[PDB]
């Protein structure tokens, strides 16, 4: 078995590696929120591939601007976190 | 500010809610890996929307089968986790 990152087309992998570096430097500092963000970007990329898009058609040429639009807050993480607890009750 | 989940088209939100329930019952039990998986599915959905796809064009009609293909292992989480540490050095 292998990481789904390794299953991306090569172009997508190159841009993902740029992304990991960037987000480390400007994204959430916390390990878990950091991986949540990365996981999310990975899914953009996976659906991009499946849709027959080139990576820059997903991010645009300004990849940092793409990342920046997902870091504006942590409401998204917070939602997913709170929902999982509400369930773990179940 | 609001969760990006709330910014999805309504059809995508409906299928995401089905997904949260399903994954809770069959997905990783661990809180963090669970949110990582959810984050990833969310990105599939976000790129689906941006690409002009209907949700079932992203998941297929067998939504449980879609979820099942992302739960076959945790190599993907493990990768993202190990990479973040290697960096937090930096």
């Amino acid at each position: 078995h292998v990481s789904r990152v390794e299953k991306l087309p090569k172009d997508y992998q190159i841009v993902y590696k740029e992304i990991q570096k960037y987000l480390f430097k400007v994204g959430p500092v916390e390990l878990n929120e950091g991986i949540g963000l990365l996981s999310e970007i990975l899914g953009f990329f996976e659906e991009g591939a499946a849709a027959g898009k080139g990576v820059l058609d997903v991010t645009g040429t300004d990849v940092a601007a793409f990342c920046d639009a997902l870091i504006g807050d942590s409401k998204t993480y917070a939602d997913l976190y709170q929902e999982s607890i509400q369930q773990h009750v179940d």
